[PDB]
C-alpha cells in the first residue's frame, strides 16, 4: 500500500487550505524563502553554470549591495569566484564577466546571442518615443547611428567649436552661478552648473539656434521633466500611474512636437542647410530598404541623441572640475598649454588647435578612466552561450553585465588606479584608437577587438558614436574654464565619492568649488 500515502497528500493539502490566516501568511513567506535557499544550494552543484552569489531575500537578490556599491560588490565577488559569476537582481539573473575577456564576451557577442534592446527598451522608449534606438530592430539602430554620425564629422566639429565657446562665455556672463562682469569670485555646485552648460552647448550645436533659443524660456523645464523619467526606478517599474511618469510622457510629446514643428517649418520654406543635426536628418534619414524615418521618429531620435550626451558629458565635466580643484599644479600645467597653443590667448580656439592640446585631452581621458559614467552595461541573453575555456553555459533568459569602468580602476592595468594622473596618458592622448583591425556594423569602421582594458565608449555594434563630439564639447569647455578661472575647494572639502544609484556615476552632492577670475577686470561682451 502506497495509495494510503496518496490519500494523506490530499488530506494534507486539505488541512493546508484550512490553516489559520496567521499561519498561512507566515507560510506564504517562509516557503519561498526556504525553497530559495534550497534552490541556490542545488544550483551550486551545476558545473555548466558560473557561481551564483548567495542571497537571503527572494526576488530582490543582491540588489541593495549592487545598487549602492557596484564596484565593491564586483571586487568581493571577483576575490571569491574569479571573473565570471552571476547574481540575482530584482527578478533577473545577471552574469558578470569582469576584465578584458569580459569585454570581448559581451561587446563582441553575436547579434543572435544577445539583445541590447531587450535590456534597455522598457526604460528608453517612454523617454525617447516610438520607432527609434531600442524600439526597433538592430538594423534600424545601426542605420540611425549612421544618420547621426553624418552630422558628427570634422567639418561639423570645426563649426561647432565657436558655437560651443560662445555658449560657455554667455553662461559665464549671464548665469547666476557666475556673472563674471559683476563678480570676481564665487561658489558653485558643479552638479548645478554642468548639466546646464551641457544642455546649452549641445542644444546650440546639435539642435540649432532655434532650439537653443527655446531654452531661455519655461520650455526648458520640459527637459527636466523628461529627465525624471530616466531613472533606475523605471528599470523595474517602467509604468506606474504616478505624476512624474506622466510629466515624462507629456514632456516627450511637447519636446518632440517642438522638434517636428521646426522640421515641418524648414521643409515648408525649403530652408534645409547644413547647420545642425536636424538639417542632417532631414536630408539623410532613409533606410536601406527605402523606408524613410517619419518626422516623429526624427524628433524621437534627436531626443535620444541629446539625452545620450547629456548625463555622460555633464558628469565628466563635473568630475574634471572636482579633480582639478585639489590639483592647482594640473591647472597651472593646463594653463601653460593654453598659452603656448593659443599664443597668450591671441589665437581664437579652433577644432584643429584643440588637437594640439594633449594635456587637456589627457585630462578628459583620465577623468573618463576614473569616472566612467555607466558602471554596468547590459544585454539580455537570447540563445545559450558557452563561455570560452570554461564549462559554463549562460542560458537564454539570463542577462550579461559588462563593466569596463571596473577594469579602469584595477591596478593590474592602470598602476595606482585611484590616483588621478593625466601624465599616465603621455604619448597616448587620443580619445581611443583601433589598435589594429576594424569592422563595420552599419555606422562606420570601428575597432574589431574590444579587449582594451580602457573602454569608456564601449565597443562592438553598440559602440558610442558621440565620442568625438564629447571630446570637442569637453575640450572647448575646459579650455575656457582654464583660461578664465582658477578654482579650489572650500576649507576641508575634497573630491566627493561617486553616487552609483542614479543613471550615471555622479559626484555625491553638493559638490562645491570656489572659483575666481584669472583676470578680475576682464569683461565678456554681448548683450544681457
Ligand atoms: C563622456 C561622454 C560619453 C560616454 C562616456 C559615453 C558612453 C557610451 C557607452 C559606454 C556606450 C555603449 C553602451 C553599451 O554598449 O551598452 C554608448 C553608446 C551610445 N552613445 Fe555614448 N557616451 C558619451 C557621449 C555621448 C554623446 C555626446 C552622444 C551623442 C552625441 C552619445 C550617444 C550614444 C549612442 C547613439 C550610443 C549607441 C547605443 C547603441 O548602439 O545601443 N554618447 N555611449
Amino acid at each position: 500500500i502506497v495509495g494510503e500515502a496518496l490519500e494523506y497528500v490530499n488530506i494534507g493539502l486539505s488541512h493546508f487550505l484550512a490553516l489559520p490566516l496567521a499561519q498561512r501568511i507566515s507560510l506564504i513567506i517562509i516557503i519561498p524563502f526556504i525553497y530559495n535557499i534550497v534552490w541556490q544550494l542545488l544550483y551550486s552543484l551545476r558545473k555548466d553554470r558560473p557561481p551564483l552569489v548567495f542571497y537571503w531575500i527572494p526576488w530582490v537578490g543582491s540588489a541593495v549591495v549592487y545598487g549602492m556599491k557596484p564596484y565593491e560588490f564586483f571586487e568581493e565577488c571577483q576575490k571569491k569566484y574569479g571573473d565570471i559569476f552571476s547574481f540575482v537582481l530584482l527578478g533577473r539573473v545577471m552574469t558578470v564577466y569582469l576584465g578584458p575577456k569580459g569585454h570581448e564576451f559581451v561587446f563582441n557577442a553575436k547579434l543572435a546571442d544577445v539583445s541590447a534592446e531587450a535590456a534597455y527598451a522598457h526604460l528608453t522608449t517612454p523617454v525617447f518615443g516610438k520607432g527609434v534606438i531600442y524600439d526597433c530592430p538592430n538594423s534600424r539602430l545601426m542605420e540611425q547611428k549612421k544618420f547621426v554620425k553624418g552630422a558628427l564629422t570634422k567639418e561639423a566639429f570645426k563649426s561647432y567649436v565657436p558655437l560651443i565657446a560662445e555658449e560657455v562665455y554667455k553662461y559665464f556672463r549671464d548665469s547666476k552661478n557666475f556673472r563674471l562682469n559683476e563678480r570676481t569670485t564665487g561658489t558653485i555646485d558643479v552638479m548645478v552648473t554642468q548639466p546646464e552648460m551641457t544642455i546649452f552647448t549641445a542644444s546650440r550645436s546639435l539642435l540649432g539656434k532655434e532650439m537653443r533659443a527655446k531654452l531661455d524660456t519655461d520650455f526648458a523645464y520640459l527637459y527636466s521633466d523628461l529627465d525624471k523619467g530616466f531613472t533606475p526606478i523605471n528599470f523595474v517599474f517602467p509604468n506606474l500611474p504616478l505624476e512624474h511618469y506622466r510629466k515624462r510622457d507629456h514632456a516627450q510629446k511637447a519636446i518632440s512636437g517642438t522638434y517636428m514643428s521646426l522640421i515641418k517649418e524648414r521643409r515648408k520654406n525649403n530652408d534645409i542647410q547644413d547647420r545642425d543635426l536636424i538639417d542632417s536628418l532631414m536630408k539623410n534619414s532613409t533606410y536601406k530598404d527605402g523606408v524613410k524615418m517619419t518626422d516623429q521618429e526624427i524628433a524621437n531620435l534627436l531626443i535620444g541623441v541629446l539625452m545620450g550626451g547629456q548625463h555622460t558629458s555633464a558628469a565628466i565635466s563635473a568630475w574634471i572640475l572636482l579633480h582639478l580643484a585639489e590639483r592647482p599644479d594640473v591647472q597651472q600645467e593646463l594653463y601653460e598649454e593654453q598659452m603656448r597653443v593659443l599664443d597668450g590667448g591671441k589665437k581664437e580656439l579652433t577644432y584643429d588647435l584643440l588637437q594640439e592640446m594633449p594635456l587637456l585631452n589627457q585630462t578628459i581621458k583620465e577623468t573618463l578612466r576614473m569616472h566612467h559614467p555607466l558602471h554596468s552595461l547590459f544585454r539580455k541573453v537570447m540563445k545559450d552561450m558557452h563561455v570560452p575555456n570554461t564549462s559554463y553555459v549562460i542560458p537564454a533568459g539570463y542577462h550579461v553585465l559588462v563593466s569596463p569602468g571596473y577594469t579602469h580602476l584595477r591596478d593590474e592595468y592602470f598602476p595606482n588606479a585611484h590616483q588621478f594622473n593625466i601624465h599616465r596618458w603621455n604619448n597616448d592622448s587620443a580619445s581611443s584608437y583601433s589598435v589594429g583591425e576594424e569592422v563595420d556594423y552599419g555606422f562606420g569602421a570601428i575597432s574589431k577587438g574590444v579587449s582594451s582594458p580602457y573602454l569608456p565608449f564601449g565597443g562592438g555594434r553598440h559602440r558610442c558614436i558621440g565620442e568625438h563630439f564629447a571630446y570637442c564639447q569637453l575640450g572647448v569647455l575646459m579650455s575656457i574654464f582654464i583660461r578664465t578661472l582658477k578654482w579650489h575647494y572650500p576649507e576641508g572639502k575634497t573630491v566627493p565619492p561617486p553616487d552609483f544609484t542614479s543613471m550615471v556615476t555622479l559626484p555625491t552632492g553638493p559638490a562645491k568649488i570656489i572659483w575666481e577670475k584669472r583676470n578680475p577686470e576682464q569683461k565678456i561682451g554681448g548683450r544681457h
